């Protein structure tokens, strides 16, 4: 990455800056006596700070910590309060593009100087001073560190709970404060949080602290600049631990019960009927966590992300309620559409007229749905290798070719077999999408979807750049026969040599040495080295490479089948009419202070291994 | 899963119920003074309990434990004994379908309230109050928790030995009590027990406690509702640790010697001749543990389940006594029957008449045995992939086709070669069952039995749905020749195109471009993409998939060969006559109190690694 001018370097006002660097208080005593009357005519002490970047000696002293630093800070504060400029001195900000709005308290917090940090707030800091800068607000994740550009989140993004308690007891803190990105403190903790369970992580523990110290719902209901309360921000950023904690969170103490999400009912040993609350989980309005966690591409930790308590049961109930009954209906009504293509294609005209226009209207419906589905998606969705747009595009082609054929048939262009036969061969090959069910058979289609995109195009490109060179050479090595007989020089042209040299790869045809070549010792050399270099090397090294690929992705297939299952589960939801949406879940709990707690789904989960380990002691 | 109305919720009699919920004794003082004369006219205190589910305030207070709960229980008991309804109050039962017969002591035990549990039995509990309900007695294993529906097993199914001791010293406990499922306490411990050795498990330790406190044989000889003393219940449910403990169990103390099963004789270092007792182990009557552990499908922990001391030696002795000598006899007498089919099939009539009806009578015997064997099995046995019914069905077909052929031969239908040649080709292919012996060769047949059922039908179905679409398209792309020559359009019909397009897959035949097609650029595209998509992708991705399958199941083959070996060992037992069963094991030990301890098999086992590790200290 790149940055602007540095915040500190070591390449008569510079003498104070050099004195506060190493922290020489004995040297720092006398220059301030000199500075009290240094050009005391009128300047309004602007020479105390620097004008190139807005730096003062305070944040320069806190920029590099030495064992003697407290005396420097107290001497600087005692000097600043003499000239009645302490408010302007402690509220000093950087004035560059990378760093803008940076205060001395912001640097004091991050240097683990909790004892020093109490001094600036005692002198009076604005606290709410944002840090809107290019460094503090990076574009990607590799040119800076992000912390919500608020000083309170410094003690939150870095494990400093004592400064969190010190800032909480302040009268002017503004816990419900936005920023330039519109985030809040909980959004900041969501962003810094670590997805994988890597032993102890302070973010999950400190979320409880900040939320219990808030004691209200405004911190978890405010939206981002795009608009995201942190429940789905933890989903989009790919944070499994934080989402698991926020989805299943209950407070066993009174006076804090509205913040709870998982109201337990009874714990009868291995069984525990937990009444879960869902308000941004079910796809009711938009941007639900269930919708975000399935329409995402960059997430790699979806092994454990989909199998939470208010998501797995929700998906299973949706599948058993309205997804399987329509999946089988779609399978039957597409198999019939593919079968009625055989009665038109194979039985072409070289009372069975009831199905002549059924294929036309169903191709029209398929096209008018896939045209919406292909532009509703963004180009970022196709960047993933296992994207769902490939089948959405194949299904679209299967409709455009059919409608083009039936358009050209009655227009009499003699092309009613050009696009209809390709539509046929693609439609029978399109049946490997409706194997989303049948778990054992569903294991098999993603092997296609991964192997063909990982090993087939690479070996195909190598074999194409291999066959092209040998094809030109073998066609150039032969000689033109004097046309006394037509059966001369079987490797006649480049197009014929390509076919005759490709037939040798599969294993059908014949091999000859008298191909009207004046250099048989050279013809045979090339013909032998082609089969040696490709059939002995490439055709079986491909097998060896997929022997590693399938071994690597055999344990990964279980989650990637369930991903396609959940995607086609939620895709059929959008196709429902609004009046058919009456089959919602259980809701209107009314077990809160003065309202109804949205919708609350009752699940009855059991865990016998965990209960066996717990009861073992 | 689903459930009935919940046992507790938080959505002038309800005030007492709310007071006992959080356990506010200071609030609980005055309402009872109010309730003493509340409508004291005559109701016979029915308002103290609820009528919707039969709940009282006692089990509601024990439903959620708070640090102050003992005073609530003692105040409720002191109030109930005043109105002389303590017996009806403490013997209160739930009255719904899911929960029926549930008492307050049952809820007090499971909440780890051992100090509270002594109070209700001191007041007087019926103890033997069953919990016959749909929740306590689930159908499958995923809609409830099962514990034998007796309160004594609550302290047994949950690790609470102190309450076991408290219930044992009671005068009215009825240790030999059945239930609605006919189980006993040992059956309950067998059901809850954990099969794999997962560090410490309280069930195996507490079995010793309950059996030594019983001190008799009635607890381990009572049968289930179907009829199972727990030795084979531990076998059918798949519990390796519990079965290992119960099979090899000895008490070194006097006054408890009839309960012992493994009477040791001498321990001469690495060798220890252990005299084992077998009463429900040998297949003498029915339902032996050895018979149950081999005729089971759902068990996955049979790696260590078959190799116990009174089972492995029993199987080895049976094999060396009467199973190998009949296996070789069956192999010879079936190879002769398959060889004498060649002298009839290949030498058909387009003094060798001694073998013309031998095949007929042996096919009759094979059919009359396989017809019994195919309906003696249940449909649950065929659900397993590696079931023994496939060979039992192939052997049956090999007899029905032969008898149909020899029936149609002398009836003169000219079909004596239609079913006889298929019977021949199936009979020579049926020889891959008699490779149960030859350990290295026996490793090879289960590779067939697994690979063909896991990878062959899936790739075959994909290749069939692939070849069918290209077959119709390639046959439709060609044009009908004007019949001036017969050698026109080699891809003539669909049936011919299927064969010509299948010959390209194996690698024999020829490839041409002038197939009387008006669209050669389209014919060649389909012909090239078929070989690309199938021979380059499917035919070798199958190899890559079995490269993972064989690697995964290479370590699993050792147990699955021995499973077929034990199954064909015990299958030949049933074929023996009753008079031939005189070759039993050693029995009539008479080393017990006043009887003969059934049969007792002497084995001489050695263990040098264990003795080397033991003597090392
Ligand atoms: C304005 C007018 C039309 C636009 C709105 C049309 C609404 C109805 C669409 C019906 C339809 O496409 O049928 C579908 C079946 O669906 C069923 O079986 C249920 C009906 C058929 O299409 P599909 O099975 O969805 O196609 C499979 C591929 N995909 C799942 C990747 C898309
Ligand atoms: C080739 C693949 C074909 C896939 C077919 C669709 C499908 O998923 O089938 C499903 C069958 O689905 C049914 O049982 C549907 C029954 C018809 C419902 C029609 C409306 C009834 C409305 C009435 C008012 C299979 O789904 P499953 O049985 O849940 O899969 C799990 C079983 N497994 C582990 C064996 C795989
Ligand atoms: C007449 C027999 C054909 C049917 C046999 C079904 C046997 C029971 C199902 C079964 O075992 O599933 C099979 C699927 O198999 C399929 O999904 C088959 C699909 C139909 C193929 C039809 C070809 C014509 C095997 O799948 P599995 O059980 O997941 O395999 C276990 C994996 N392991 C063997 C490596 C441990
Ligand atoms: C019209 C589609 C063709 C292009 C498809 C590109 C798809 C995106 C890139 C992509 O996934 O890279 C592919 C490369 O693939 C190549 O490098 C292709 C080279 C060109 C082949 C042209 C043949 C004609 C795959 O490479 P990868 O992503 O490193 O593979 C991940 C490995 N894993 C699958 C085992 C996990
Ligand atoms: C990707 C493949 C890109 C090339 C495709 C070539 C297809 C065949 C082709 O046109 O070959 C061309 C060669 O031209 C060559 O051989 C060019 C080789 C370098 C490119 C021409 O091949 P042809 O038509 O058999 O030659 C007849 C000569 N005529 C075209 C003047 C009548
Ligand atoms: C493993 C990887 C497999 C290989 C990978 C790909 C390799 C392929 C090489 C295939 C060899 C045969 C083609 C050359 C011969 C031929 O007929 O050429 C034709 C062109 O034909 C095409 O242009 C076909 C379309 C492109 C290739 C097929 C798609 C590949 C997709 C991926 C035309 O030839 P011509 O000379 O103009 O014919 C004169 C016409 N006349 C006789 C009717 C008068
Ligand atoms: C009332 C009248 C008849 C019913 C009762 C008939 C009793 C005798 C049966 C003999 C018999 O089937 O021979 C057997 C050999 O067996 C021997 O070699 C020992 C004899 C031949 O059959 P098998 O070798 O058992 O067949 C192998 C396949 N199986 C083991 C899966 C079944
Ligand atoms: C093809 C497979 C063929 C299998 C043949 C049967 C069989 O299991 O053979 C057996 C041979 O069995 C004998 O030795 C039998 C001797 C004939 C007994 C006939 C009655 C005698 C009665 C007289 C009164 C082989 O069994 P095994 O030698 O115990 O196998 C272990 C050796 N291994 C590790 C080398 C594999
Ligand atoms: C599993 C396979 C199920 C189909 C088996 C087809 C076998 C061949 C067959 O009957 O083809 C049929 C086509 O019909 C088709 O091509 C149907 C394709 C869709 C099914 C007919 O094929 P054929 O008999 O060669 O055509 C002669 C026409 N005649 C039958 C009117 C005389
Ligand atoms: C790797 C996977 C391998 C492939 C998997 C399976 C693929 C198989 C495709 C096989 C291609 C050849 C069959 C078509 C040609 C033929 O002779 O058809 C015949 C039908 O023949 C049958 O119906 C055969 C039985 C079914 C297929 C074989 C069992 C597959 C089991 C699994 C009859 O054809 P016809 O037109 O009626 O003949 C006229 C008769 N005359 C000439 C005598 C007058
Ligand atoms: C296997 C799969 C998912 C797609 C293959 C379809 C090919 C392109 C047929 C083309 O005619
Ligand atoms: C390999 C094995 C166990 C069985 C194959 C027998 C096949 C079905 C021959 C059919 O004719």
């Amino acid at each position: 990455p790149v940055f602007s001018k540095p915040m500190d370097s070591n390449i008569l006002k510079k003498r104070i800056f050099a004195a506060v660097s190493e922290g020489c208080v004995e040297e720092l005593v006398e220059l301030l006596v000199e500075l009290q009357e240094l050009c005391r005519r009128r300047f309004l002490m602007h020479k105390l700070t620097a004008s190139d970047t807005g730096k003062t000696c305070l944040m320069k002293a806190l920029l590099n910590i030495n064992p003697n630093t407290k005396e420097i800070v107290r001497i600087l504060l005692a000097f600043a309060e003499e000239n009645d400029i302490l408010g302007r001195f402690i509220n000093a900000e950087y004035t560059e593009e990378a760093y803008e709005g940076q205060t001395a308290l912001n640097i004091a917090i991050e240097r683990r100087q909790g004892d020093i940090a109490a001094l600036l707030i005692a002198a009076g800091a604005d606290v709410n001073a944002h840090a809107k800068g290019a460094f503090f607000n990076p574009k990607y994740q590799h040119e800076g560190f992000y912390f919500g550009e608020t000083p309170l989140a410094l003690a939150a993004c870095t494990n400093q709970p004592e400064i969190v308690q010190l800032l909480m007891e302040h009268e002017q803190t503004d816990i419900t404060s936005r920023d330039s990105r519109g985030n809040n403190i909980l959004h900041a903790l969501v962003t810094v949080a670590e997805d994988f369970k890597t032993q102890n992580d302070f973010v999950k523990r400190m979320y409880d602290m900040i939320l219990l110290r808030s004691g209200n719902w405004e911190l978890e209901t405010t939206r981002n600049n795009d608009g995201l309360t942190p429940l789905q921000l933890a989903a989009k950023m790919g944070k499994a631990e934080i989402l698991k904690y926020i989805l299943s969170r209950e407070i066993k103490e009174k006076r804090l019960r509205s913040l709870s999400r998982k109201f337990t009912d009874w714990a009868y040993g291995p069984v525990s009927s937990s009444l879960y609350d869902l308000t941004n989980v079910d796809t009711t309005t938009d941007n639900s966590v269930l919708e975000i966690t399935v329409y995402n591409t960059n997430i790699d930790n979806r092994h454990e992300m989909l199998t939470l308590e208010p998501l797995h049961t929700l998906l299973h109930m949706k599948w058993k309620k309205f997804a399987k009954h329509m999946f089988f209906l779609s399978f039957c009504f597409y198999f019939f559409y593919n079968i009625t293509l055989t009665l038109v294609s194979y039985y072409r005209p070289r009372l069975q007229l009831l199905g002549r226009m059924f294929v036309l209207i169903w191709a029209m419906c398929i096209s008018v749905k896939e045209g919406i589905a292909i532009f509703l998606l963004r180009p970022s969705d196709l960047q993933s290798i296992l994207s769902d747009a490939w089948f959405h595009f194949v299904f679209f082609i299967q409709a455009v070719l059919v409608i083009l054929s039936v358009f050209l048939y009655l227009f009499a262009y003699k092309e009613y077999l050009a696009c209809l036969v390709l539509a046929m061969a693609l439609g029978w090959a399109n049946m490997l999408y409706y194997t989303r069910g049948f778990q054992s058979m569903g294991m098999y289609s993603v092997m296609i979807q991964k192997v063909i995109l990982h090993d087939v195009l690479k070996f195909l490109f190598v074999y194409i750049v291999f066959l092209l060179g040998f094809g030109v050479a073998l066609a150039s090595l032969i000689e033109k026969c004097p046309k006394d007989n037509k059966d001369c020089s079987s490797y006649g042209s480049f197009s014929d040599a390509v076919l005759e040299l490709f037939k040798l790869t599969i294993g059908l045809g014949d091999l000859n040495i008298q191909q009207n070549s004046k250099y048989p010792i050279l013809f045979l050399f090339l013909l032998i080295t082609y089969v040696i270099l490709t059939f002995v090397l490439l055709l079986n090294m491909l097998i060896a490479l997929m022997g590693e690929t399938v071994e690597n992705v055999s344990k990964e297939s279980e989650r990637i089948w369930r991903l396609q299952r959940a995607r086609t589960i939620l895709e059929f939801e959008k196709m429902l009419p609004e009046w058919l949406r009456s089959r919602f879940r259980m809701g209107e709990l009314c077990k809160v202070a003065e309202d109804d707690f949205r919708l609350c789904l009752r699940i009855n989960e059991v865990k016998w291994t965990e209960w066996k380990t717990h009861v073992s002691f």
